[PDB]
């Protein structure tokens, strides 16, 4: 091992430890609360801040256990806003404006962050420019017009003459879940890569999305594509970590050839694993009781366990890079 340390294997040694140490603290956690079924919000954990000091060396992670993944944490302009801001961006995250200015060209998934929520997207950039197709796990607006703005402000960050389709899912129901709901989609979509690529071209040849959708419409201000039911490129698989179970029931009542297919190694269709992961626990409105699926919050411990894992073999420049990460969430 002294041969990739350069010699430095103390402070390489004590970074590793370090960053191992903090994926463990807050996986420990994360543990106990979910394993006596209390909800996080009531237990007074930050949730917000771990999963946003976590998120940048989950990416790290992910991207090395899939290569082609080609992850990278993007933020909109307003999440530059200190003061409306939920929160700073992550670290390591970039502008959307300077990553396509200045990215090279190939194909990424992104994490994208407003300041208050975070959503998931599949880029496309190359020669004749820019096409992203976004994915946002939440879908609460009342009226279905909030969406039409929601896909020209995303096109509008990545410029008026890039192609994009924006495709709101019924996923979170929860105020804190988006990051690790988007990591999931992020990732469901570079298990899709063909199916989006696909659609890529759809886009940037101005053809018919119904090959790739159920449901879809331009916005007729910026020609960006609102996708209103994303079956099937919005699949089973994707409604995995659906957190309210009528939401996932509701899915599978609108599209029924969902309900056969497999969601995992053991089988599992989508509808077994939801009921599966079903609780009922007291969550905050002074309190309430609740059933819902905790699937999301399985998927963070899980995601942990990868990124401790991984670190723990990990080469020292990945440790040196993954510790500064971590420190760095400190600077904003
Ligand atoms: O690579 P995938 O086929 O996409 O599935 C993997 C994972 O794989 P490994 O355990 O072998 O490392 C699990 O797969 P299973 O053993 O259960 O088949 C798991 O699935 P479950 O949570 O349903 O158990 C999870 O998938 P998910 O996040 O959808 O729940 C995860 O997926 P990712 O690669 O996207 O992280």
């Amino acid at each position: 091992p002294a041969g990739r340390q350069a010699g430095q294997q103390a402070t390489v040694d004590r970074l590793r430890t370090q960053v191992t140490g903090f994926l463990s603290g807050a996986l420990g956690k994360l543990q106990a609360l979910s394993a006596q079924n209390m909800d996080p919000e009531l237990a007074q954990f930050r949730v917000l801040d771990v999963d946003r000091a976590i998120m940048p060396l989950l990416i790290v992670a992910e991207n090395a256990r899939n290569p082609g993944l080609n992850l990278v944490p993007l933020h909109m302009d307003m999440a530059e806003d200190e003061e409306v801001r939920t929160q700073p961006p992550m670290a390591g995250s970039r502008h959307i404006a300077e990553f396509v200015a200045s990215a090279r060209p190939g194909r990424y998934r992104a994490v994208i962050d407003d300041g208050s929520h975070t959503r998931a997207a599949d880029i496309r950039k190359d020669a004749s420019g820019t096409s992203v197709i976004v994915v946002d796990p939440l879908r609460k607006e009342k009226d279905e017009s909030a969406y039409v703005d929601y896909a020209d402000n995303v096109n509008m960050e990545f410029g008026e003459h890039a192609k994009c389709a924006f495709i709101p899912v019924d996923i979170q129901k929860s105020f804190f879940d988006c990051r690790i709901l988007s990591l999931s989609l992020a990732l469901k979509m570079h298990d899709k890569d063909d199916a989006f690529a696909a659609f890529h071209e759809t886009l940037r040849n101005g053809g018919d999305p119904s090959h790739h959708v159920s449901r879809a419409q331009q916005t007729e201000e910026l020609g960006a594509t609102l996708v209103l039911d994303g079956a099937p490129l919005v699949d089973a698989r994707m409604m995995k970590h659906g957190q309210a179970a009528s939401s996932v029931s509701r899915y599978l009542g609108n599209h029924p050839e969902q309900s056969t297919v497999p969601v995992n190694k053991r089988n599992e269709t989508l509808g077994e694993r939801t009921t599966r992961h079903l609780v009922k626990r007291k969550v905050r409105n002074e309190t309430k009781e609740i059933t819902f699926s905790n699937s999301v919050e399985q998927k963070r411990i899980a995601l942990l366990n990868r990124a401790a894992s991984y670190v723990n073999s990990a080469p020292p420049p990945v440790v040196m890079r993954m510790a500064k990460l971590l420190q760095d969430s400190l600077l904003d």
